[PDB]
């Protein structure tokens, strides 16, 4: 069957709502973006960042937890030989509480995450305030100062020696007193990517876009992936959106197979094309579905968990700038030849 | 009876005013926000907030007690098979001394209520400073810095896992002195959420709405749940008013049970519909008419002890702003249809 199992009914609601939830879906734009970014990772050629972008709602967590995974069975055979080696690294940002992004926080958490390994490698990493202990978690001191955090860090990334290095919601690194300081701080996480050679892919949304392009270097150390969304204006995305909403439908474990496509223009005003908003409206509707017991779902169930305009109209607000900015024609190349010549 | 039991007479006057005080009537608009509530927090569903709106008269704190007491009921059979775990956590949001929210006393606090379970489970929290001491109370160290507060906090909340982290009071997050200061507020509140997986609701009064709207991501992670209060214009308003003011009527322990549901305009008047202020009124006129041994009170006793119309038109200003704000027409609905081209 293309559906859910049927056996599931006679089990309770909870293994239920577990299948959904534990349910992947595929859909076009996910699969690109994917193999776009293993093929980036397996070979980096000289750059160090990779600025992955979307909207509140796309499938980007899911994305790397999906690409850490693959990797880590990838790297799974040649662990088995060489010892001291971790494939992926993925960290997530910090929003810090004052004005200011702090970097030792961000040193001391890189540092807790990357060393979790079997106890039996030992590497008595440089500066004296940063050790082991009796149950294996990493003792970091106040005391220790940043930069001493960095050299440590730098020591273990070079080592360990990680094919990619995650960090999502990397638009808390805007967080910062100075409108200069963005470019410092990119600055900052790419002197730590280059003698580490460890490349840093910054998963974030599109307030990432204040970093997108500071300076030449960082320009030509960074490659832009855009997670799009589904739009309306094409047909291939509607399209695209009736598949995954058909897909979605046939994996509903209830009684009765609600009729989900006919009503696809709420989902796509309420989820604006993101894969993860309307599957966040569908879990929800499907466990107050299973909470009342009842054979199928409605509209009705629809609009109790259905997204409010206001804040969805916020969200399209941010959508529009963001790709608005990220949308390159034909006429971009054209300046571009006329500039350098090659008109 | 569907009234006060008439034991109470005899008993004194103490008696009687605390049956009246522990007992909280129940009306329509409590118990339907209180099932939305509980079915959004049954399941979070990739949402980390939950903004309940509502002025300073409803109900909100007693519909936080009552969700605590829900949840700790329904979570004994399994804390009596698994240890290590608190089914609620909640605390309220200081207002600070200082012009900043202080997010150390902040997290320390939130590491105070959350780590009260018997003294057998030890976790060896992280950071040197924090610890237990010989009477079972959390020591908190002034030279720990905060971030190691969070960390430590964050690991308390992940191992002990709660349903959901009440936040009571959440307008005093907005003591801030920069525009942006507004939004990283949230911004840190999210981190804090995303990091240990936990759905926090912030109850607070019409003061929030400056919380609404900030960003896609904001946008998208919150739910807005609206604590209305019953107006005068809809009869079905009325209707619930004039129920809930007989019911009360009906449970004063009193000798001789008064007619209540004559004024009921000037009850509205100096409640406008606020459940909570007419509770503590006529907790105040009970009370007062208790003092002096009276078989029943009257107009002047409820005049004696009312709101006076300074501050009772100041509630109203907020009131109808925040209304104003929180009011989705179908003008908005067809709003978004065009912009999104689904018109
Ligand atoms: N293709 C998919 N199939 C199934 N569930 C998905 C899919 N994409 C996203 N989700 C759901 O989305 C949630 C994870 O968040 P998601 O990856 O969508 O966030 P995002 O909007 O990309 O990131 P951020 O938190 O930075 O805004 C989970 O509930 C997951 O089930
Ligand atoms: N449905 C109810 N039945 C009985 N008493 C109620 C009810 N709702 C509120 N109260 C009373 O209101 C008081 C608690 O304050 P309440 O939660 O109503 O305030 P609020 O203005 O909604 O919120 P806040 O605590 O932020 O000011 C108590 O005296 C409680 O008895
Ligand atoms: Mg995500
Ligand atoms: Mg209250």
């Amino acid at each position: 069957s293309t559906g859910f199992p049927l056996e599931l009914l006679t089990r309770p609601a909870t293994e239920r709502l577990a299948y959904f939830e534990n349910y992947t879906v595929a859909h076009p734009r996910l699969k690109e973006v994917y193999e776009i970014l293993m093929r980036t990772i397996a070979e980096p050629a000289g750059a160090s960042f990779i600025f992955v972008y979307g909207a509140s709602g796309v499938g980007k967590t899911t994305l790397r937890l999906r690409v850490e995974q693959k990797l880590t069975e990838l790297a799974l055979p040649k662990l088995e030989s060489d010892r001291a080696r971790v494939p992926v690294v993925g960290i997530e940002a910090i929003a810090p509480e004052s004005r200011y992004f702090n970097w030792k926080e961000y040193y001391t958490r890189a540092l807790i995450t990357l060393e979790e390994p079997l106890i039996d490698h030992k590497f008595d990493y440089g500066v004296r305030g940063i050790s082991r202990d009796n149950f294996g978690k990493i003792n970091v001191e106040s005391k220790v100062v940043a930069p001493a955090l960095r050299r440590a860090l730098e020591n273990a990334l070079i080592h360990r020696h990680p094919d990619v290095f995650f960090v999502d919601e990397a638009q808390h690194f805007g967080k910062v007193a100075s409108g200069y300081k963005l470019q410092d701080q990119l600055d900052c996480l790419k002197s730590l990517a280059n003698m580490t050679g460890i490349l840093h892919c910054l998963l974030g949304t599109y307030e990432l876009l204040t970093f997108r392009n500071l300076s030449g270097q960082l320009s030509r150390r960074s490659v832009d992936i855009h997670f799009r969304r589904y739009c309306a204006d094409s047909p291939e995305d509607v399209q695209a959106f009736k598949s995954v909403l058909l897909t979605f439908q046939q994996h509903l474990p209830l009684a009765e197979t609600p009729n989900l496509v006919d009503h696809w223009e709420y989902f796509y005003e309420r989820t604006l094309g993101c894969i993860g908003t309307l599957k966040d409206w569908l879990k929800r509707v499907l466990s107050d579905a299973l909470d009342r017991e009842a054979t199928t779902i409605t509209l009705k169930d629809l609009q109790k968990r259905a997204l409010s305009v206001a804040q969805c109209q916020k969200m399209f607000k941010e959508i529009q700038e963001g790709e608005r900015q990220l949308s390159e024609t034909e006429a971009d190349v054209q300046n571009l030849r006329s500039a350098l010549g090659l008109g």
